[PDB]
């Protein structure tokens, strides 16, 4: 059954709860953004009012063919009435069209519910600065503290230089990109451009793009494979075998393949820094793992929830064992008790 971590009480409304058939006095469904463990459900066939980004409406409407009258978008940083309760979406920093939803509850609570997000100190001086939060459903994704990692900037910063030095020192030198969501789209499009390249991807791929209000998007991404030195290919197929098997399709075009592997957290994030990270090579094809995060490092959570101060904190991830419950709830209170709330 749904879970009571999905439902907001005192509305009929629930959060990324698409695959337990109807719910029962579920009057809106709100989905946080486009990842399948959060829409997985969602089809041409429903027939319930689905709230969200005008982003992921994009998607839902041309990638899952779900019916317009059925998609409501609301525009981000604008107070908005649903089913009668006030609501505001914010940007999450996750991945395009990701938000997190602000609920006005009739009896004077104030809920937030992060989705998906990488929290910033940014988000300190949106409309949550404006009043309280009395519970916060929260991302617990990296939710302990061996969880460290750099700063998008710095791993960008790090990927543009090591394929810009590899295509320069040679030409004949192809750069691939693994994908299998959306999100991380940063990786390729700021490798594309230091190599004056457009990326180049499958239809099915370039069809999501599309979708993103990405600016200037044509001018950045392309089907034609033969015009472009950044192809995109499935994460499955970014291993040695499936990567010789690309290079031979490019007809003797390339002689070398340097690979990129955009990775949560791995575990010599615990000894290694990005400055000091190397491949996995055989031969002519290079493999680098980046740690490129789209969620909240565990500093990072904790001082958002240290300057939120919320009443109640209700996790959506790792929530599926005891012992795992048992050691956010203990973070928890750390946090409370340092910061006095
Ligand atoms: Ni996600």
């Amino acid at each position: 059954t749904c879970p009571f971590y999905k439902k907001i009480p005192g509305t009929g409304f629930t959060v990324d709860a698409f695959q337990y058939g109807v719910v029962e006095g579920c009057t809106a469904y709100f989905l946080t953004h486009f990842h399948s463990d959060h829409y997985a459900g969602l089809s041409k066939h429903f027939t319930f009012p689905v709230y969200c980004s005008e982003i992921t409406g994009n998607l839902l409407k041309n990638k899952l063919h779900v019916q317009e009258q059925y998609i409501h978008p609301l525009p981000l940083d604008t107070e908005c009435i649903v089913n009668g309760v006030k609501v505001v979406l914010l940007d999450a920093n996750h991945c395009p069209g990701a938000v997190m939803i602000l609920f006005y509850l009739p009896n004077g609570t104030v809920i937030l519910h992060t989705g998906d997000f990488r929290a910033d100190p940014s988000m300190e001086r949106s409309l949550l600065a404006d009043q309280k939060v009395h519970m916060l459903y929260l991302d617990t994704t990296y939710c302990s503290p061996e969880y460290t990692f750099p700063s998008q900037q710095e791993v960008i910063r790090f990927a543009i230089n090591t394929a810009f030095e590899a295509v320069t020192l040679n030409p004949h030198a192809l750069v691939v990109c693994g994908t299998y969501s959306i999100g991380k789209e940063k990786v390729f499009l700021a490798i594309a451009d230091v190599l004056g390249s457009k990326v180049g991807m499958s239809q099915e791929k370039y069809k999501t793009l599309q979708c993103l209000n990405i600016p200037e998007i044509n001018s950045l991404i392309t089907t034609d494979m033969c015009s472009s030195l950044v192809h995109l290919l499935p994460m499955m197929q970014i291993n040695f075998k499936g990567l010789q098997s690309h290079l031979k399709k490019c007809g003797g075009k390339y002689n070398q393949i340097l690979a990129f592997r955009p990775t949560g957290w791995t575990h010599s994030n615990k000894f290694t820094r990005i400055a000091d990270v190397i491949p996995q090579t055989k031969g002519n094809i290079s493999i680098y793992g980046i740690p490129y995060s789209e969620h909240s490092s565990y500093l990072e959570m904790k001082r958002f929830v240290q300057w939120l101060k919320p009443q109640k904190i209700i996790p959506t991830v790792n929530v599926g064992t005891w012992k795992s419950r048992s050691t956010m709830e203990k973070y928890f209170r750390e946090w409370k008790l340092e910061a006095g709330y």
